[PDB]
């Protein structure tokens, strides 16, 4: 990548619009002022990517702040998190939200928090020293589809995934996991299919 060594500083989130590619090239970008990577829930998103934007090539350094905020019909591909702050990406608005290729690293809590009905892929991905990968929102009873394909998973604290609704199914295909204490946490193991 072209940008890669640089290392953006931001004081605000980056606005990414319907229809676009923000594609970084490789750059780094550490943000300032926008959170400390803590488990507040008052921190800034780095991204947010309106309904139909894009996203790729980004590592984002610590602090991770809140991470990517996804509303809807958007593909988040070779996305690098060093550090996940409070978590790495949010589903805020219903749509299809895929994050193909990348990783994430050191999440204390979330990587990938589900707000919003969604049907939600991980596709050739790394993650390490995480509690959940993937998290529906709490106590919300709408329906996601998590799909978890040619994923790789270290040291997982709490779950693979999590969810508190009867109707949300999770589906996975070629998923390694290393050092987890329970793979997944919803009503009904019935909810967790293979492909
Ligand atoms: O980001 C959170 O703290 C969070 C997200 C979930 O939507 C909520 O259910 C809640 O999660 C709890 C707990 O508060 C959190 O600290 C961690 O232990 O995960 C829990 C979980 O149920 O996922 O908070
Ligand atoms: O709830 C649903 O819409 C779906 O549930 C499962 O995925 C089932 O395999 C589908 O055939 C469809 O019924
Ligand atoms: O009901 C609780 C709220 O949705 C709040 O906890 C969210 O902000 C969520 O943790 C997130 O990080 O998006
Ligand atoms: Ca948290
Ligand atoms: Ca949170
Ligand atoms: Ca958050
Ligand atoms: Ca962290
Ligand atoms: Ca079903």
């Amino acid at each position: 990548g072209t940008n890669t060594g640089g290392v953006l500083v931001i004081t605000d989130t980056i606005i990414v619009k319907s229809g676009q590619t923000y594609d970084g090239k490789g750059i780094k970008i550490i943000a300032q002022g926008m959170g400390d990577g803590s488990q507040s829930e008052n921190q800034k998103p780095i991204f947010k990517l309106e309904k139909g934007a894009n996203l790729k090539n980004v590592i984002i350094g610590a602090p991770g702040c809140d991470g990517i905020h996804c509303y809807g019909d958007n593909v988040v591909e070779n996305v690098v998190w060093e550090d996940v702050g409070e978590d790495a990406l949010t589903v805020k608005s219903e749509g299809v939200v895929e994050v193909i290729g990348g990783s994430a690293k050191e999440a204390a809590d979330k990587v990938f928090q589900l707000n919003a009905p969604c049907t939600f892929k991980v596709k050739n991905f790394t993650a390490t020293n995480i509690g959940k990968l993937v998290r529906q929102n709490g106590n919300t009873t709408f329906k996601v589809v998590i799909y978890l394909e040619d994923v790789t998973l270290n040291n997982v604290k709490s779950c693979v995934a999590k969810s508190d609704s009867p109707v949300s199914e999770l589906w996975y295909h070629n998923l390694n996991v290393n050092n987890c204490k329970t793979l997944f946490e919803f009503p009904s193991q019935s909810q967790i299919h293979q492909y």
